């Protein structure tokens, strides 16, 4: 049984469009992504390209900013899937991301259907980055650790919130942490599911298109919900 009407929009393969306009330490960049999401299997695959030349930041720092609707919620947890319940009208996803001993991103995204396409349209601003740090200096490995993100209800805002740390492998040993502070709120007025506390388990793969000459990232994400 479908617990929310929005759940029905994800039974098949859903086309995805991602658009990001960024500005980090004054360096402007634009990223466009296309792919598809398969919530039955908790999976999404996208190819992202820079339309503005070589990116001023590493692709791994953009992974979390560049689609929680595609997580697989097990049958006993369908009542906790806020993300699909907010569809098709969608939700706003806002974050602050603080990089350990470095600058920070502020992001605001709208995730919603435009026609039959799930669109993620993002503005990102980055401030206070070190010229020779791991971000502006491109010192992060091209991979992504698995992370469990604790999701809680934000009842006053009729949405969800999360705070979590990602760990980014630094070239030649060590890890750099990124503290994420996240709030999601529905765009429409229709009723949404507010979840009990639970976790989303993420696993990600970063790859390249051998025929793409522009700066780019191919991303696979596999995400499942688990109760406590």
């Amino acid at each position: 049984h479908m617990v929310s009407k929005g759940e029905e929009l994800f039974t098949g393969v859903v086309p995805i469009l991602v658009e990001l306009d960024g500005d980090v330490n004054g360096h402007k960049f634009s990223v466009r992504g296309e792919g598809e999401g398969d919530a039955t299997n908790g999976k999404l695959t996208l190819k992202f390209i820079s339309t503005t030349g070589k990116l001023p930041v590493p692709w791994p720092t953009l992974v979390t900013t560049l689609l929680a609707v595609f997580a697989r919620y097990p049958d006993h947890m369908k009542q906790h899937d806020f993300f699909k319940s907010a569809m098709p009208e969608g939700y706003v996803q806002e974050r602050t991301i603080s990089f350990e001993d470095d600058g920070y991103y502020k992001t605001r995204a709208e995730v919603k259907f435009e026609g039959d396409t799930l669109v993620n349209r993002i503005v990102l601003k980055g401030i206070d980055f070190k010229e020779d740090g791991n971000i502006l200096g491109h010192k992060l490995e091209y991979n992504f650790n698995p992370h469990n993100v604790y999701i809680t209800a934000d009842k006053q805002k009729n949405g969800i919130k999360a705070n979590f740390k990602t760990r980014h492998n630094v070239e030649d040993g060590g890890v750099q942490l990124a503290d994420h502070y996240q709030q999601n709120t529905p765009i429409g007025d229709g009723p949404v599911l507010l979840p009990d506390n639970h976790y989303l388990s993420h696993q990600s793969v970063l790859s390249k298109d051998p025929n793409e000459k522009r700066d780019h990232m191919v991303l696979l994400e596999f995400v499942t919900a688990a109760g406590i």
